[PDB]
């Protein structure tokens, strides 16, 4: 905890910096209180002082603004909710923003920020990081960004901090780094076709019947597949591969950041983040081939060690696609 408060010269905050120039930080809350959350006065205090004209701040939180004149003006906001990650085409509109205010002057600093300063607040500072040069993978960035914030060293496993999206989403910026110059890949449009999980004894049921599907784009339902009832689909349940595949019916085209989560009736399967047991999130023009896989550790919920009674080692999810495009 003795990284994660700033102490010095007349301040109390949640406050790291990550580096010289670059600041991660927690909320700048309402009111005076500062037990376990940085004053909104002290923290436009801190940067008025410390970095006169020099700041600016990037506000993370989809659920909650506040009065940006209170720090001059300097406010960009990336709507992104708790425990998920920014678009794609956000996370470039921010990359393209810090990267011009941090050229144009070399004392210049950005003060990241979400709720706690942790999976958003990392999602965006280590793909900044990589940016500007610090790092040439995002495993690196997001090892280097959890021994600034939390008590994470460099040399054991990389866990907690950013859900497994936020993993993923740094690791995106970093192929569209290498391979795209920086620019957002070509529109891909998809349509899902199939979802399979593997291991899925003890999973609510053991057998499918109890799991739901829903596909969110841009903030909205776009399908719901209810798995037993044969809801926009058709289950299938394979007890001697542990395993259920499932044909998804009715999917709309499907283009950019999709964000899919999966339901039970059974409550002998808690919810994670999100309200639901697992979930993550992919972008189309990232996907590889006509399938989609993910191990444990890359699923939203699972990737947390005391889920792993339910979710085992070979826990999987895939999606199958067609081809939507014209």
């Amino acid at each position: 905890q003795n990284k994660r408060r700033y102490r010095k010269d007349g301040f109390d905050l949640d406050l790291t910096y990550v580096t010289d120039h670059v600041i991660a930080m927690s909320f700048p809350s309402s009111g005076r209180q500062s037990l376990f959350r940085n004053p909104i006065g002290e923290v436009s205090r801190f940067f008025k002082t410390k970095h006169p004209d020099k700041f600016r701040i990037y506000n993370l939180c989809s659920e909650r603004g506040y009065d940006e004149t209170k720090f001059d003006n300097h406010v960009y906001r990336v709507m992104i909710d708790d425990h998920n990650v920014p678009t794609l085409v956000d996370l470039l509109k921010f990359i393209d923003d810090a990267k011009v205010w941090m050229t144009s002057d070399p004392d210049h600093v950005i003060a990241i920020h979400s709720k706690g300063g942790k999976g958003r607040t990392g999602t965006l500072v280590s793909s900044w990081l990589l940016e500007d040069g610090k790092f040439d993978t995002a495993k690196e960035a997001l090892e280097y960004f959890g021994s600034r914030r939390t008590d994470f060293e460099v040399g054991d496993v990389f866990q907690g901090v950013e859900t497994a999206s936020q993993i993923r989403y740094v690791g995106y910026f970093e192929k569209i780094k290498k391979n795209y110059g920086g620019q957002l890949p070509p529109m891909k449009k998809l349509k899902v076709t199939g979802v399979t999980i593997t291991a899925i004894q003890g999973v609510g049921r053991g057998n499918g019947s109890d799991l739901s599907m829903q596909i969110v784009s841009e903030r909205q339902e776009v399908l719901l597949c209810k798995f037993a009832e044969g809801y926009n689909c058709a289950l299938q349940y394979d007890a001697t591969d542990d395993c259920v595949t499932c044909e998804v019916k009715n999917c709309p085209v499907l283009a950019g950041d999709i964000k899919v989560r999966f339901m039970s009736t059974s409550k002998s399967l808690p919810r994670g983040y999100d309200n639901c047991p697992f979930y993550f999130w992919f972008n189309t023009s990232l996907v590889e081939g006509d399938h989609v896989t993910l191990k444990r550790e890359e699923i939203d919920n699972p990737h947390k060690k005391k889920t792993w009674k339910i979710y085992r080692d070979n826990f999987t999810v895939k999606l199958t696609f067609s081809d939507a495009e014209d």
